[PDB]
């Protein structure tokens, strides 16, 4: 299928909810916070309103990259848009279709590959919501955009991905032929570079050349720091066929230490070959 | 606003290092009116540059600039002899192109982007010291038809320092809602860093801006960005977000907890902001 | 200039993992002549290689490679067993693809770029002692119509090294002016770096030269890599700066101070080269 037009005003619940372990996540019911925090698509044009509760001890904020918002959406202590503990805030997102100006210029519209985060836990650049997993992906589509068979976000949170513990992967499951959109985030203290054993997608918008006049640069490999954000779509097994795929940091100490997951691409008869963990 | 003419004129200027306040050390083009950055070197495509340049210090001094065309007498290394003694005298002399077709049938690309110019032999002969000083500034070549904007600003990534500023203390650039803001964007030293902007975004490509609905570049708020790496972009103040202080800031999570910050402060025609001080 | 081919032949080479002179480790395509950095693969466009694979060495060592086609039971690691024992051989089988259109309606990417390759298994599950030890090489893989160079270097930051060579060693590399440059630019190891380059600029794109006139891709001199990316382009020595000891450079402040720096020696047509001593 294909993204629709958008302009729809869409509303969601969110809480900022304490998670084991001096862990804190989003969620868009009580009780059900993750990290990373649950996926927020939208089409260009859509307002979200985000109808906000803090059930934590402690004040948090919801702050967006790339979509549209006033500033009293901005999620900063700094402007007052924080969200005292047990205190309740509607955050307002906008977003808008690519159009030319008066000027005679191109407006970039707001479709891309973006993320939301706190911006007050631990330190008025939210370093401490952020390490504990106050972070999600938002994805925002142009009218006519491929739409995946799964989407998996992987965010490189310091020396972990997700938050979850050395060695844990996550691994992410696909048949061949599955067309698997991939979030990646990056946050925290360090630069990574992002690797996918046997894939490989183009370096612009939407991960895929838009055809033969495109020159954007084919990669494997993408060197990401502190708040970037990216995606692409891949055919699982496109050209290699079925296999347990790595994908990792690249960085060699941050690989050895465990920054490291599969891709686990199965034979339509639901075999991985080679595959013994 | 307006658009960029043709180049291919001859110019001249002069430039001086010089001490500065604080064990710092600018250059200028008037005798004691060095700043940090130094002054903005603006050219059309095809125009040449004759920096009449005089060293005012103690110690030698070079000039070396990324992206233009300049002889190997030019260079401004001690290792070709192109620096200049204390109290000597030099004219360094930069030309630019424009794009055309080679012999070859290639397409041979300009000079038209975001540059910059530094020292390379106070303190090493790769100008370490020198860059830590302050002696650093800016250069932008435009090509004909390029979009003029109503205002540039200088952001530099030195160190763990905006423009040699101390933690915490800005810069801020004002501006109004609906103005044309340049930002040149230039990293030195030793540390990677992303650098990131509330309530705006921008084309990763060589202007900032899309150059159509054809353009597949990625529209970001975020980059990564290391030593001597230089981007620009325009941005419209408070498109599509509004009135505000709107932060700046580089998003590596520790730098931004100890002073990379700083605000870009977008004003209502009747010149307030609010929510600001 | 010459222009590559359209691709569709089947390749087969030798390659060998060897011990070198300062406990270091490389691959070369005879035996006895392995190199660091390892050989420069060059194929087409849909041309397969496979390659013959023989491990020398004392302990088990692979072959992975970024960007191209591969299955499985090529992916070069422990994990798959695709490794090789020590005095073992191993068929790794690469393939690449011409770009098309899917049926679904998006467009499939071809295989060209500036890849590389390099081992998986050596010191970590991971390669990390391998690569460490010089077990890295380039891979070009040509569209039909790319423009071929009159010569090709290969530059990796290799950690604190440039090629594993000790500071301020270099490598250099001469040309003369007017001569078509091809730079293969790979980064390995723990640390970022900023490759950047005097009196010379590429585009940020797949060949480093803009397709025409409606290209936006950035015009550089300086661009930040990090362990295993790799990109490369194509210069004209010299072009509107004339001959002379152009430097090449990482520009992180100390990594220059250290010594990752090279000299591009640009000749004029006399064979000098305008303010620079042998
Ligand atoms: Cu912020
Ligand atoms: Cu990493
Ligand atoms: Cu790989
Ligand atoms: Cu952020
Ligand atoms: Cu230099
Ligand atoms: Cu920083
Ligand atoms: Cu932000
Ligand atoms: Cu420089
Ligand atoms: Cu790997
Ligand atoms: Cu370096
Ligand atoms: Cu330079
Ligand atoms: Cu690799
Ligand atoms: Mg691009
Ligand atoms: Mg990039």
């Amino acid at each position: 299928g294909a993204a629709p037009a958008g302009g729809e005003v869409r509303r969601v619940t969110m809480y900022a909810e304490r998670l084991a372990g001096g862990q804190m996540g989003y969620g868009l019911e009580k009780g059900k916070a993750s990290i990373p925090g649950p996926l927020i698509e939208l089409n260009e044009g859509d307002t979200l309103h985000v109808e906000f509760e803090n059930t934590m001890d402690v004040p948090v904020s919801l702050h967006v990259h790339g979509l549209d918002y006033e500033i009293s959406s901005d999620g900063t202590k700094q402007n007052k848009s924080h969200v005292e503990p047990g205190g309740t805030r509607t955050y307002t997102w906008r977003t808008h279709e690519p159009g030319r100006r008066a000027d005679g210029t191109w407006r970039a519209g707001s479709a891309g590959y973006w993320h939301y985060h706190d911006h007050v836990v631990g330190t008025e650049h939210g370093t401490g919501g952020i390490r504990n997993g106050l972070y999600g992906p938002v994805i925002v589509r142009r009218k006519g955009d491929v739409l995946p068979d799964a989407t998996h976000t992987i965010v490189f949170n310091d020396m972990t991905i997700n938050n979850r513990p050395a060695h844990t992967g996550p691994n992410f499951e696909a048949t061949v032929g599955d067309r698997v959109e991939i979030v990646m985030i990056t946050h925290g203290e360090y630069y990574h570079t992002f690797h996918m054993h046997g894939h490989h997608w183009a370096d612009n918008r939407t991960g895929m050349l838009t055809g033969p006049d495109d020159p954007s640069q084919v990669i494997d490999n993408k060197i990401c720091g502190p708040a970037d954000s990216f995606g692409f779509q891949i055919i699982a097994g496109e050209g290699v066929g079925a296999g347990a795929w790595m994908y990792h940091c690249h960085v060699q100490s941050h690989s050895d230490m465990g920054m490291v997951g599969l891709f686990l691409v199965k034979k339509p008869d639901g075999t991985i070959p080679g595959y013994d963990p």
